[PDB]
Formats: structure tokens, sequence, C-alpha cells
């Protein structure tokens, strides 16, 4: 079988291990706790000296300066239906404390440490009474580094992949949880992992042993549309191509263009296939949309070894000097052969009442007179204990001062509209990601079982198509002016239940660009260095009327274009959603 | 209809020196995705460095 | 100090259950504490937390 | 774009200036880093006795 | 809401119109009819 090999692919990270696959934290954990792999005689102190976050976390204002706030695009495109009131639906996002710091926890993925096991809400239908349509978006998790590794192409958010490859609600013993709440296995499923014990145990807890499952394998639904080969029985008819270009028309020898096919067949899958592994039937849903899944820093690699560069490079190696002020005063103060007096302490010898300070100054015992020197002074004066004394403290500082300041840049800029962009921040612009583009693209979920009045309440399209006449209401009395009445005109109703493809839809998503908000941000007036807008005119008194109504997000502000009845209706631009208007005079 | 493809000049374009200079694709013709009205776009990833 | 968290935790709109560890410490003249409800014995002596 | 001598293709990166004045850093932390286990904060003499 | 005011609260109805249109955050009113 052709699969005899997906071992290889994913975790490959394993085989590699001789030397570099230990270095993901390698980038990260140099910095927290311990530091130094070299051994090489040196003494205890350590790891209070670090000094590495406060640029990391700095960064996280540097995040978001734009607003990075639109959504929904308007314009005209397309049939007269929902549009009017915008959203009617969804203000969602706004809702849930988590859901707008959710972009504000996605601006952490780009910079910060590795990436987790991922989990939302434990996964799907658990909150949110609702029309199934869509509920609010994903969640994001804390740390869990260094456990996986994932290789197929895994840049950017451009790729189509194997759905779904693996997700875990991880390494908690609640934690298995109530994804076993669909149905109950034993609870349990206990693989059994492998790491570089190195036969050393300073420490204890070896778990691990949790869920790793797999969704699906190869090759979903082809479109490949194929009519040939009606003579001969059909024999092997199944084909797929890349252009329609040159083959035209060869309906001559042929029927036209009416089928319908079979998206549901049986296909052979084999998916992880552990040797002892189990039946594991029917984990899915309706195939579709499950949007769980990240987007990833950007960069070239050399080798098949993954390529991150963070900020530590410089910070791990110009600091010893910082500590070599430590490194001398640790030992230097732990000999302390205790500095002793000489040249009269020929005395010396051991006594007691010596130590205590002797308030009694004169220790008035000693002598001068020695066995023969010869002649000239002699003079132990020399070096016995002196201190650090380095000579060249002035200018290091700045030099380390240069490097790490070389390292902390980052848009160094001045005032006005010099800009806070940078590419990290430019990620921060389709951090939108998995939540909008799986239901905007592939929309099926959901309930919407609703036409012409459910369908089946279809008699009121009942009108004229009998042969004699009903219809023409009477002229214009206040009889009957009620919605919803049928007096001549036919429905197309609305769309099918969606199939996925349909055009002049898409009406909403990110405008990105000009910071510029739903109401008259930038496009009003702007922020940068000005005063005094108003110009004159006649007609610019009341097309400035027409300028600063502004929000819909507020609580009176349907009295607004309520207010816009009076002898004021001699403007003409009135078109609210009122149903009726033509009221007074 | 969408913003990927302006972020998407990314390592690759800017970069003639540290790597690989960037690149550019056009929608390989008539993908069946979306055949309805004019201008339907998107956009992939400019080729790896190589050295 | 020594109270420490282990159920689950980090949705607020309560997908799991929660408040694992409730407890109300250092009352030796507070003896009000669920006196005013019910107290007769006081026979519990459990172990819990002491290091 | 850059207009060039001869042959074949190369244009360089607009800064090739990194190497000069950036070794001589790591010469500074070199002579000494060799030097530290030479110089290790050690024993005065001879009229001590201790030997 | 202050100490002594009508005013900041809705005290309109009529105020200066024609007729017929108010539709306010406060009752009924309408004076004579």
């Amino acid at each position: 079988e052709s699969i005899l090999s997906r071992f290889d692919a994913d975790w490959t990270a394993s085989d590699e291990a001789r030397r570099e696959a230990k270095n993901d934290l390698f980038f990260s954990r140099v910095s927290q706790w311990d530091d130094w792999l070299s051994q090489y005689t040196t003494l205890q102190y350590r790891g209070q000296f670090d000094v590495v976050r406060p640029v990391v976390r700095k960064l996280v204002s540097e995040m978001r300066q734009n607003p990075i706030d639109v959504l929904y695009r308007p314009k005209d495109g397309a049939r007269p239906d929902a549009a009017d009131v915008l959203m009617g639906m969804y203000r969602t996002d706004m809702r849930h404390n988590t859901a707008k710091i959710a972009v504000n926890i996605a601006v952490r993925e780009q910079i910060e440490a590795g990436v987790g096991a991922w989990r939302l809400v434990t996964d799907y239908e658990d909150q949110s009474p609702t029309s199934n349509n869509q509920v609010i978006r994903r969640e994001p998790i804390h740390s869990a580094c260094s456990h996986v590794i994932w290789d197929s192409n895994s840049k950017l958010m451009d790729k189509s992949d194997a759905r779904h490859c693996t997700v875990i609600h991880s390494m908690s013993q609640n934690g298995w949880e109530d994804f076993a709440e669909k149905y109950d296995l034993d609870a349990d499923d206990i693989p059994s992992f492998q790491n570089p014990n190195d036969w050393v145990f300073p420490w204890l807890t070896q778990d691990t042993i949790q869920i790793a499952e797999f969704y699906e394998v190869v090759e979903k639904k082809e479109t490949a549309f194929i009519y040939q080969d009606p003579v001969t029985g059909e024999p092997v008819s199944y084909f797929k191509r890349d252009i329609k270009d040159v083959i035209d028309d060869l309906a001559d020898s042929g029927f036209i263009k009416i089928a319908e096919r079979q998206i549901k067949r049986r296909r052979v899958y084999k998916s992880i296939i552990t040797c002892t592994a189990v039946l594991k039937d029917k984990q899915l849903i309706a195939g579709e949309h499950i949007p769980i899944v990240p987007v990833f820093g950007e960069w070239g690699f050399v080798e098949d070894k993954e390529v991150y560069e963070g900020v530590v490079r410089l910070t791990k190696d110009g600091q010893r000097l910082r500590n070599m002020i430590m490194s001398f005063n640790a030992d230097i103060v732990a000999r302390t052969p205790k500095k002793k007096p000489f040249f009269w302490p020929e005395q010396i010898a051991g006594f007691e009442h010596m130590y205590d300070g002797n308030d009694d100054y004169p220790y008035y015992l000693l002598n001068r007179t020695d066995e023969n020197s010869g002649d000239l002074p002699t003079q132990p004066l020399a070096y016995y204990e002196n201190p650090e004394v380095p000579q060249a403290n002035a200018y290091m500082l700045e030099a380390a001062t240069s490097a790490v300041k070389e390292v902390a840049t980052l848009g160094v800029d001045t005032e006005a509209v010099n800009g806070g962009q940078v590419a990290f921040d430019t990620v921060n612009q389709l951090n939108m990601r998995a939540d909008l583009e799986t239901y905007v693209f592939q929309d099926n979920l959901a309930t919407a079982m609703r036409r012409d009045g459910e369908i089946y309440q279809s008699i009121v399209n009942d009108i004229y198509d009998v042969p004699r006449n009903v219809t023409i209401t009477l002229e214009d009395g206040s009889e009957k002016d009620v919605q919803l009445m049928a007096e001549v005109v036919d429905l197309a109703t609305g769309e099918k239940q969606v199939l996925n493809d349909i055009r002049g839809r898409y009406e909403c998503y990110t405008d990105v660009g000009p910071s510029f908000q739903s109401m008259k941000q930038q496009n009003r007036a702007e922020i940068l260095e000005l005063l005094g807008k108003t110009p004159q005119g006649t007609p610019e008194y009341q097309l400035l009327l027409l300028q600063y109504f502004t929000l819909l997000d507020g609580k009176g502000v349907e009295m607004m274009r309520d207010y816009a009845n009076k002898q004021l209706i001699q403007m003409g631009v009135k078109k609210p959603e009122t149903p009726e208007e033509q009221q007074w005079l």
C-alpha cells in the first residue's frame, strides 16, 4: 500500500534529534532559569541577572497602534434585502469579554513563545442558544511550547492542507473533560511516550500520555464535471482535467447536459494506523468548516531545520560583562583567608583576649631583636589582596549599550504622520483569519429552512393566475394600508439553502488601509496638526448638516432621521428604513 | 476582496540581500472557483529563497 | 498562599465546573461563621492544605 | 537593477560593511576570554611560609 | 438628573413647531388636542 509511510511526515523532528531538535527552547528558555550549558569551573549564584523580557513585552504596546478596527465593507453589490440596518443579527464579537480580547490575545502569537494545543469552549454546541449559523469565535491558549512541531508547508494562511490534523484539550487530569461526552470509551487512551531522560533524575513528573488523533486523509470531493464516453459502455469514464479552451463542441455525436452526481461515496482511508489502534467510526459533521487553525511568523529556512529569529540572540552573549563585576566578587569574598597584619606578628602565636577588641590599646609585648639580618631594610608592604580593579569600565557599558540598543530598535520614529506600522503589526491585518473565512467561503451549517412563508404557507402567493379579475384595490382608502399584503407582484423568494457558492454576496469583510471607522473618522476630518475646517458656502450649510449626524450605535439616534420631516422636507435627501412616509403636507 | 495579497510581500519582496528576492503569481487561468462575473483573483506565496 | 487550583478554567461563560476551591481562613474569635446557621459539636477535623 | 562590470550576474546588497568593524569587538572579548583562565586571581609570595 | 431641573429632562411638549411630531422619551402630554 502506498500509505506505507505517513510515519516520517509530521513528527520527523524525532529523527533530527541528534543536535538541533532541542533548540526550540534554546531560543526561549535560556532567558528564564538556567542558562550556561558549558560547565567549566564557575560558581553557583545565577538566574537573577536575566534582563530579557522588558524588550520582549514592551512589544505589547507596539503591537497595535493602528486601530485595526473596521468590518463589513459597505458598497452597492446586489439585490436589496438585508443591508439597510447593516448588521441585524451579530454584534456578538463585541458581546463577550474574551471576544474583544480575542484579537488582542491574537496579536500575542506573533513573537512571544511557542504555540500549543488548541481548544474552543470544549468544541461545539456547548453554549450560545441561537440559529446555528455561527457562534462568536475561537479561543487561543497559553504556553505549551516544546511538545509538538508541524511540518507540511506551515508558513502563512494561503495554503490548503489536510483538514484538522489534530486538535487536543491537553494535559489536565480533568482535561479529557467533555470530548468523551459524545460517547464514552474507557475515557482513557494511554499512548506511551519517551524523552531524553539522560539517566539523571533531578525531576519526577513523567506524565504526558493523552489523546492524539486524526481527521481525514488524502482527498474530498473533486468537481471534475464529466460528460464523455457515453458509447461503448462508459469504459473507464472518469477523468480529470486542467484547462478548458480548445475542445469546443463535440455535441454532434451526443446528448445535451442534464445530470446529477453522487458526492457521497466510500473511499479507502487508513489514517494513523497505529498497529494496535481501533475503529473510531463517525467523527465529522457534514464536512465544511471548523475554524480551529492559526497562522505563523514568516521566515525562510536554510535547512529542513525550523527557522525562527528572536531577540535573545544578543541578550544571551554581550551581557557576560555585566556579571563579570559579579564573577569576581563572589569567590574573592568566598575564599577570604582572613587577611592578616604582618611583620609585627612574630608573637602572633594564638591568644584569646585579643579578638574581643581589647579596649586596653597597647598589647605591649614585642621585641625588636632578630637573628642576623645583615644591612638593609626589608619591606613586606607589597601586594597580598587587591580587588577587581579593571581599568576599561568606562567604555564597556557604551559598547554593550550600543549593542542592546541595536537589538531593541524597532521603527524609530518622531511624531505626526510617520506612523507606527511594522510587519509584525501588519500580520494583525490578517488576524481575523479562521472564524470569518470558513463560514463566508463555506456556508452550509445553518437553520434556515424557510421560504415564501416556510413554503407550506405558499398559498399566500395565489393572486391573478386565475382567468378573471381579483386585483387593484379601490382607490387609496384607509381601509387596509397594513404591511405584508399581496396585490400583484410575484416573488423569486430567497436563495436556496446555501450551496457554498453564489456571489453578489460576500458583502462583508474588512477594509485594510487608513483606520477610518464606520462613521466619519478620517473621511469627515482628520487628526493631524490642523484646526478650523468649516469653509464658506450657502448649500454647504445644509450639506454640512448632512455631515455630522454620524453614529447609529446610540439610543435616540432613531429620532435623528425622524427629525427630517419639517418644512425642512424641501431637501429630499431622506431615505431611511421608514416603510411608508408620505405623511403630512 | 482580500488584504492578504497586499501583505504577502512579506520576507520575499523586501529582501534582495538577507535572502532571495520576491516573486508574484497571477491566477492560473480558469480555476472553477466563483465562475460568475468579471474579476476573480487571489494570491500565493512568493518563491522561497533557495540561495 | 497554599491554595492551588486544579480542575479546569479560562472561560467565564462557565463551560466546566468551577469554584473548585472556596474557603475562608483564619477564624478563631471569628466564630460567627456558620454558627448563625448550623453549629452543634463541630466534629469535622479534616486534613487540608497545611504544610 | 544595478549596472555592472563583467560576465556573471552578481549584484550584492547595499551593505558589505558589516565585516570589518564587527570582527574587532569579538576580538576585544577574545583576547581576554582566552586569558581569563590565565589570570585567575592568584597568590602573592615568599614571606609567606605556607608552602 | 439635577436639583430643580425639569428642563434637562424633556420639557419640550409643543415648543416652537407646527403640529403633530415629537414622539419623545417621555409620556403622552399634548396639552390641548
